Formats: structure tokens, C-alpha cells, sequence
């Protein structure tokens, strides 16, 4: 009866956009797997923080399905996500089974690369807007967090807490999200 | 002419309170050393995120002095910091040379353990107030960020961005902090 989250961690990922959702989701009792795109080896993030994943993506793929798949941002991290066939397969499968897909900052550009959720309203970091909107396959929003159907997007490192709590609310409900939020000393 | 920051990373540290200042400080061009209290081995943080430090504290101690020493929170992390003689030596030396000391959430309780900055106004996580105030050696504040002399404290994971930008402002000035803040998409 425990919900499960998959966080895909690639070289160049924004480490704040990775750690905040992982931390907050585990505070919510969600079982989170931080999966390395390239294997189990440590991952050097965009600002040189080195994180050890819980598993390779290859192994985590076999222990699905996941209630949410989370794509952190970081320009180079998102490019690596966009180029990976393994990510394409995971996202398409998640879209087919109507599971939640969450991406932040530059992360949503991987959805375009893999043709995921076309027709949805999405947000990105302002600097990633042009890339996300190439072709007009989505409708753009400037909301700090945006949720359209099963696609949940957010804008940047400074929206990471709101992004993570939106995932908790979607998975575990509004009361758990509120309980988890209080000890964090968030402003609003 | 490059400013230097030492971040002391112990088992049980709050990983969000570690990664956010490290990331933000490096965005500000500060040279940050994430030093493992127990050595160079990977550190399991409070919510099971595993971070690889840049160096052992023993080695980083020899490459001082640092313009700021940063103590993340996390209840068990702060206890480990409070019990370490190596941390005591580093903090006393930093206090003597009038360098900045920054601590967040439960981190400030390590200052009391090592008799650092008595008489200063400080804040902590609400749950750490009683521990910090044992003996009445500080004056308590409920401000999200508090700076008194060379002691800079903050309340919790949700104040981590404000905490980190206060360090940048103290070290690099108000304009650099403002430049670093804009791409983050912080609310206020």
C-alpha cells in the first residue's frame, strides 16, 4: 500500500532539484528510488555535488511500476535525459498506464524529446521556454507549478519545494502534504 | 581573490540544508569544500541521500583559512558536530580570526556545545529552541534568517535559500546575491 517514486539522475542534473523532491517525498512516506541513468556509479551534478544513486536505471526499470516518475532539471542533465532510449521507454509506459510524470526547470524538455503529453499545459524555466515550445505541441503557462492531467511541471530551483509538495498531494492527499510542510518552515 | 567556504558534512545531516548552500555559493563563484567529518567516504544523510564529500575534514582543515564555515542541520548531524573535537577547534579558530560562522535548523546547537558566540542573537528550528537556550547564553530570535556580528543562523529546510543568499551577500555583496537569485525563480 506504499506509493513508489522513480527519480532519474543523470550527469549535469541540478542537485537542488534532485535532493529536495527526494527528501520531501521520503518525509511523506513515499518509497523513492534514485536511479542513475548511466549505472550505479556516483553522479556529478551541475554544481559539482556528487550523489550516489540507489540503483542503476536498468535495475530500477525492473522493479516498477512507479506511481510517479520525476525528471530533475539542469541543462546538461535534461539533454542526457532527452537522448536516452531507456528514458523514452519508461515515460511512454508511464503515460500509457496513466501514471504521474513530474519534471522541473529544464526537465520538461525531455517530454518534448520523447513525444510525451502533447496537448498539455506545461511550464518550464523561462530560459527553456523556446525549446519546449518548438512546434507548438504544448500550451505554455507561467504558473510556478502546473498540473494538466498526469503531467506536473515546475519552473526552477526556487519552486522545488512547491513542486515536491504537489507530488505528495497528488499521491498521498492534501492532509499528508500539509503535515509534511509544517516542520519545513516554508514561508507560504 | 576568491572567497572560500567550508561545509562540514556528518552522518545524519539534512541533505537539503547541505546541497542548497553548496549549490548557491558555487553559483556565486565561491570556492566551496564539502568536508566529511569522518573522512572522505560517502555520507548517508537524514533522508538517505548519499553525498560524496570533496575531502576529509582532516585534509580540509589544512587548506584554510575559510571565509565562512557552514554547519548544516539535521538532528543527528548536529549531534555529531556537537561531539567532534575537530569541529570545536575549527570553530574556535574561526571565531578568533573573526570569520563568518553560519548554521541552520539544528546546526546552531553545535555552537552551544562548543561555546561559540555566546551573547549573540540566534535562531534555530522551533524544535531546537529549548536545546539552544539551555543556560540563557544566547538571545533567541524568530526571524527566518538572523545575523549578529559574525554569527549567521536560520530556522529550517524552507529557509535554506534565504540562508545561502545571506552568506553570499555577506561575502560577495548585495549585487552578486541579487544576480545569483534571479535565475532561481524564488518567490520573494
Amino acid at each position: 500500500a506504499s506509493k513508489r517514486a522513480l527519480v532519474i539522475l543523470a550527469k549535469g542534473a541540478e542537485e537542488m532539484e534532485t535532493v529536495i523532491p527526494v527528501d520531501v517525498m521520503r518525509r511523506a512516506g513515499i518509497k523513492v528510488t534514485v536511479a542513475g541513468l548511466a549505472g550505479k556509479d556516483p553522479v556529478q551534478c551541475s554544481r559539482d555535488v556528487v550523489i550516489c544513486p540507489d540503483a542503476s536505471l536498468e535495475d530500477a526499470k525492473k522493479e516498477g511500476p512507479y506511481d510517479v516518475v520525476v525528471l530533475p532539471g539542469g541543462n546538461l542533465g535534461a539533454q542526457n535525459l532527452s537522448e536516452s532510449a531507456a528514458v523514452k521507454e519508461i515515460l511512454k509506459e508511464q503515460e500509457n498506464r496513466k501514471g504521474l510524470i513530474a519534471a522541473i526547470c529544464a526537465g520538461p524538455t525531455a517530454l518534448l524529446a520523447h513525444e510525451i503529453g502533447f496537448g498539455s499545459k506545461v511550464t518550464t524555466h523561462p530560459l527553456a521556454k523556446d525549446k519546449m515550445m518548438n512546434g507548438g505541441h504544448y500550451t505554455y503557462s507561467e504558473n510556478r507549478v502546473e498540473k494538466d492531467g498526469l503531467i506536473l511541471t515546475s519552473r526552477g530551483p526556487g519552486t522545488s519545494f512547491e513542486f515536491a509538495l504537489a507530488i505528495v498531494e497528488a499521491l498521498n492527499g492534501k492532509e499528508v502534504a500539509a503535515q509534511v510542510k509544517a516542520p519545513l518552515v516554508l514561508k507560504d
